């Protein structure tokens, strides 16, 4: 146990699934696992350990931000032996032809957060995902008949930005999609050498104000999960 | 409502006191305000609405990093008329002279962050509390007869640094605590027009690695919550 | 034509390979092109369009460094057509893992340059190439018996850098190969919206020098262009 | 002596107030001090040791400038025993409330110099004020009935600067006064541990233009300088 | 032999001519040497060793970009005796006063590569050329009659910069021509404990295109070179 | 009149020599200037006008720093419309074969300072002097049979650094000299497009520390002045 995980070696899978809302976490254990049974609750960060299709698999949730997923991955990394953390969550699009309830897949993550240069000598990193997690992951896609694209991702530090005017830029260099975590949590598989993914589902466009229909919004985040999920089997063999 | 809090106007008190953990935000609800009421569990982030010696006072939680209670504290100004914010947390000790449980009262925090030099044009913004505010803190303090140190914090992005040197320049400065938070609740302060201070409890020491439990952290850091109650009084007066 | 290119629309494919030696350009065009025909001489930078299986292709040497490709792939891309770049060259590996001869493919690329910050507002851009042709890279190579490797390159100023210390971070965040033309390939594709990818092979091991005959070396290429070529007739299909 | 000052330790007080004029030193000196004698005359920066109400107080100038006010105070620190060092200087105002000859009192300094950054690893060092200093010059300040705001200044390297918009956001993050030293002297206070605080008196609006003349500022401002001598009294209680 | 330069010690002369187009070497050493014999092959670098009014000189391309160049001149200093190196290329301009075909030489060389903060541990290192040599050129053209500006020009990562407001900044400095590898040989020169110099023709005027004739680009192109060679013997006296 | 100089246009020759000691100035007016006058005496930076060999010359101090000369050389250029200014101080060596009492002239000037980062968008400006001023200095020192070393200067913004590191660094690059002007007095002949020059002599060596002989001191302090002002007769032909 860690000050942040109450648990020990053996209580996660080698494969965790992290959105970043907790309530989150026990939404999909119910939904998708079988025999599950919770983890961890220090401060209120639930994580459950169960089965899917007889794979045994983690779910927990690593709250917003960089140095909140920071501390989670590392852990699980270097305390509970987890070689895959695969982070579901939600984003924002900046580009006028990635439309609501798109699944973007991020091979990589800009950010305007200073981690990875504290970590690189003050250079460039290239905050990149795992190729054969991604590849598993556009297949099992296909497999359901989803459409997904693979691209940037951009991790911003503040959610309400002082200068609206990295959008433009974002979105001149095509970023596919807008989220808090990527970045940081690929900073921490390179570290600590273990594989991430970062796989989002686009809840709200920067130009274009205009939901959808819950039940159809909801599809979607399901779509991602099965995605998450038949992309470990796929990865397994 | 706002995006990560599902509330109204009204809702909550004047003045928050505001931890990284929302089940220490419930601990503070239960033992120290009459009538409490949940008003907040978005994300799991609860938030609750009591009275202190018959003054109306709310206590939430922030979660752990800047850009987690960035986002927090610029929802509580902006939407709900919160005019003060005391951050009541926990910090690490790099100083000898420092042990656990020992109260600190930031007056400044220093920060290996980006977010103040992304609104401060790559400038040093010197990240400080309000005055006012500091000294309610160090009198209370003395009235309840708890020692405290006023100083500068640091607040990390990386819980888990990848070069330990840093905590040698930190000593030589004088920083009294290690922590997330501080420098991005004090720009937010000063960003949208609010007021704010960070009292911390030391619940481990990085040089000696003496800890206490996450148990501890959660219900046992009474006195800095004694001394933010009670500062607010003095105040209001 | 444009300033360092002397040709015309049409001139060449909407596929160019591109090795940074430009006398390999004739090489490969008399090796593996048909009905090749020159199409640029200005500087000494010799280009060629033919056709493999039937298919039209082109290939050009970009000359060492960031700044000598930027200006050859912007000038393709904006005004020549160009939709898909496929940088052929060599890097000196850092990892005990990788060989001599290996042949890696970088999906990233790290960096000291600062071209993509004046580009990214001075945040970290994550330079990525495009995922399928990465995959179809990774396909050929498969077909035709050859392992390869996937991950990021570090595209350095100076070859000859005054402090080797950072090989050994290079090395810890799993560096595949160092090379000087990647990170800004990457940077022109996203600022003008094509596609990208470098696929290079293992000349040297710094800090382990081995030996190769000139034989093998000649093997080693043909392998990695003959990789580059039908990587490019499965991203058609 | 030390390359600064031909003086020996016991010339200078414990205490040392510091205006950027050597002028307004003599001044000083010869208004509010008894028995005041001159002890350093090296590069013209006057120095002069004398008596307040039977304490025993030096006052000496430290000339225009991070650099400049660095060497001094550090001397004083290493060689002549001074615990504390109170600036007393002019600025500008920038903000709309603010007045020609109102008091302000620095708790923290931001700053455009580099010097902290190359003292904290080029992270962010809140520069701030003592906190017992600052509350015995608050005390002192309302025992004599004079006004005085208590916050953030801002210390420049250029008097004249190239950007002017830079004031639009000073202004934005509520700076009270504009200077040149502030963030210098804190950081030296730190480095070879000491004691500090600044004193300014609004001696021109940026905004407005309003002036005034040198040698107002050289033999008026004596508000603060009350304040200072009386803060010291109430210290040493 | 070094790794790009297939030569031995005395195969150059101490004082080599570097043109960026590598075809422009072989052009220099029939038109203005006497017994030139060729030294160099690889990568399709030309050099030639000849003598100009008996005085021993050798030529050779560098390549555009600061990369380029830095290769070339580190191993010809290092590994074959070379003690002066003379950049003759072209640039554009930004000044009005300074017209096409003029003669620039640059005493100091601005830029935005990151390669001297590098060496400089992120501070500002003056790249300048050696003060004699500057004069030396200065003589020799007057001696030929024509006129020559020295100043400042600025070495630019990007030939096709994202953002042209640069530009007016450069004006407003006095830079005198925009070229791509000065600042780089200065910083070798420097490294190594070497002479350098960079000439320039103006071959554009950027925002202000006008015409010149292929027989003058001709005529400018030789007073450069002759400027260049009168100025070693010079330089020798 | 401005708030530092207490003058009006014509008190001021259009040439300046400048010492950083105010005590130095009248020591030079009156030393090598007839018929000279007090034009300034604002916070003691004495200001003094006179005339050599029948040529108006004027002499002031500007204080120790980059922040302070700052103000003094701006004002002299945009208020009493000097064209010249030539800084005539000390410096510390760093180079072995940079001797006590060698005469320094800085043709280009290093620093840690942010002033031109700045001033050039947070690119690097190369902060060099006059060339015509730099050779009239070379030609009148050979006219009084000195010898003098032209090149690089650092202008520090530390006297006492925090990390004695730079040393090495400076000595690897060749600088050949350490003082804390330069570099601030060329960005502002720049940026208010003038002429300036500094001149110095050395004062103490990094490695051995050992003085001579006050009456050799002098004697090279004298040297310098005249070769200062012997400069301006050549330039004024
Ligand atoms: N438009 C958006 N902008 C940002 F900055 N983050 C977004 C957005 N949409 C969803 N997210 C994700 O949800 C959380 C913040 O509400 C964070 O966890 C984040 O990853
Ligand atoms: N040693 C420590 N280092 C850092 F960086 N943060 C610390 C430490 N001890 C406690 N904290 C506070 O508690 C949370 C992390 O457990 C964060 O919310 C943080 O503010
Ligand atoms: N060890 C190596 N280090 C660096 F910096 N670049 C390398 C190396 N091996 C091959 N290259 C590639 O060949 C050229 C430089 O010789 C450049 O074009 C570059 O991409
Ligand atoms: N508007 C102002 N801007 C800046 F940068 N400094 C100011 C200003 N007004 C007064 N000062 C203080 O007085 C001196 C400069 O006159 C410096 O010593 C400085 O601290
Ligand atoms: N206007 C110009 N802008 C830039 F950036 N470089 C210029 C220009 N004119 C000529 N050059 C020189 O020629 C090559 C680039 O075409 C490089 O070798 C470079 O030095
Ligand atoms: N060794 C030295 N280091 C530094 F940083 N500055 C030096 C040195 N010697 C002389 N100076 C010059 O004299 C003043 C500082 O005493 C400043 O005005 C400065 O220009």
């Amino acid at each position: 146990a860690t000050p942040h995980i109450n648990a020990e070696m053996g209580d996660f899978a080698d494969v965790v699934l992290m959105p970043g809302d907790p309530l989150r976490a026990k939404y999909i254990a119910e939904t998708f696992l079988e025999d599950a049974r919770e983890v961890n609750n220090v401060r209120g960060m639930l994580g459950f350990t169960g089965t899917y299709k007889g794979r045994k698999i983690s779910v927990m949730g690593h709250g917003m931000g960089i140095p909140s997923c920071s501390i989670y991955t590392k852990e699980l990394i270097t305390d509970f032996g987890v070689k895959k953390i695969i982070r579901v969550g939600s984003c924002g699009a900046v580009l006028p032809h990635v439309k609501l309830r798109d699944v973007v897949i991020g091979m990589g993550a800009c950010t305007d957060s200073k981690v990875n240069r504290i970590r690189f000598k003050d250079h460039d990193f290239a905050a990149i995902a795992d190729f054969d997690m991604v590849r598993n992951a556009v297949d099992a896609a296909k497999a359901l008949g989803i459409d997904a694209r693979v691209g940037n991702l951009f991790s911003a530090d503040l959610f309400y930005s002082p200068d609206g005017e990295m959008f433009d830029v974002m979105e001149k260099y095509g970023i596919l999609g807008v989220e808090m975590e990527a970045a940081g949590i690929y900073g921490v598989a390179a570290e600590f050498g273990a594989k991430a993914l970062t796989i989002c589902t686009v809840s709200d466009h920067i130009r274009t104000h205009e939901q959808t229909t819950a039940a159809e919004r909801q599809t979607t985040f399901n779509d991602m999960i099965k995605i998450a999920l038949e992309s470990v089997l796929l990865g397994d063999k």
